């Protein structure tokens, strides 16, 4: 009286996710005012999160609600390597958009200089390759496999699916996926904060006679409530065996997933781009 149900919410994520990332992709493509320099790395985080949605949702999706993985093993290995390329390229694109706002705050007079058509380019494929480096080789090549009984059981069955790292292999890669990015952020955002007060008292000193604590606190609180604590379990699991079950690691990884979905309309909210939606519908 269960399965019904859920099954919807699951779709219409789906679609949601589908949706919000077709929209912007098709809207930066077809229209000539909204070609810029920084919305070529919205543009990449839109591939990334349409691959998320079109890719991994569906087939964890069924795999949790008829409890038997109905493929082989090969295509399992390939749908985690997926899942974690979607995710680190993520990331990796909300840090650069990060420090490109900075730059473009910080230092005006150089902004030009510094960023062009060509140097975007090679940011982002450097960004691509880097993430699919820290996926696709160690799992697809098998050096993330476990030496547990269990661990070796689950592998060598075939209808089971399940996820078993060593501690080594899972602190790299949240180092390498979450820590780092964070920290940049949150220096960038700090340093923004402090222009924007600056401004303001500078303008107050003349003009006699807030909303940047709402945007930067949205902009920051979505990302790290929706990442934090899956990444911490991350950890914790593989520190210490007893604490974790294999449910509360399930809900926190599909909390993170629904990020993808809000992104589009967090970070692409422009009134010249509201007004090419306009056209558009
Ligand atoms: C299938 N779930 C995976 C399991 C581990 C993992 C994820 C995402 C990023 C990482 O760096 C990871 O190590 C999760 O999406």
């Amino acid at each position: 009286v269960w399965v019904v149900g859920m099954g919807i919410v699951m779709s219409l994520i789906v679609l949601a996710i589908v949706f919000g990332n077709v929209l912007v992709i098709t809207a930066i493509a077809k229209f000539e005012r909204l070609q810029t320099v920084t919305n070529y790395f919205i543009t990449s985080l839109a591939c990334a999160d349409l691959v998320m949605g079109l890719a991994v949702v569906p087939f964890g999706a069924a795999h949790i609600l008829t409890k038997t993985w109905t493929f082989g093993n090969f295509w399992c290995e390939f749908w985690t390597s997926i899942d974690v390329l979607c995710v680190t390229a993520s990331i990796e694109t909300l840090c650069v958009i990060a420090v490109d706002r900075y730059f473009a705050i910080t230092s005006p007079f150089k902004y030009q200089s510094l960023l062009t058509k060509n140097k975007a380019r090679v940011i982002i494929l450097m960004v691509w390759i880097v993430s699919g480096l820290t996926s696709f080789l160690p799992i697809q090549m098998h050096w993330y496999r476990a030496t547990h009984q269990e661990a070796i059981n689950c592998y060598a069955e075939e209808t089971c699916c399940d996820f078993f790292t060593n501690q080594a292999y899972a602190i790299a890669s949240s180092i390498v996926s979450f820590y780092v990015p964070l920290v940049i952020m949150v220096f960038v955002y700090s340093r923004v904060f402090q222009e924007a007060k600056r401004q303001l008292q500078k303008i107050d000193k003349s003009e006699g006679r807030h909303k940047a604590l709402k945007t930067l606190g949205i902009i920051m609180g979505t990302f790290t409530l929706c990442w934090l604590p899956f990444f911490i379990v991350n950890i914790v699991h593989v520190i210490q065996d007893n604490l974790i079950r294999k449910e509360v690691y399930i809900l926190l990884n599909w909390i993170g997933y629904v990020n993808s979905g809000f992104n589009p309309l967090i970070y692409c909210r422009s009134p010249d781009f509201r007004i090419a939606f306009q056209e558009l519908l």
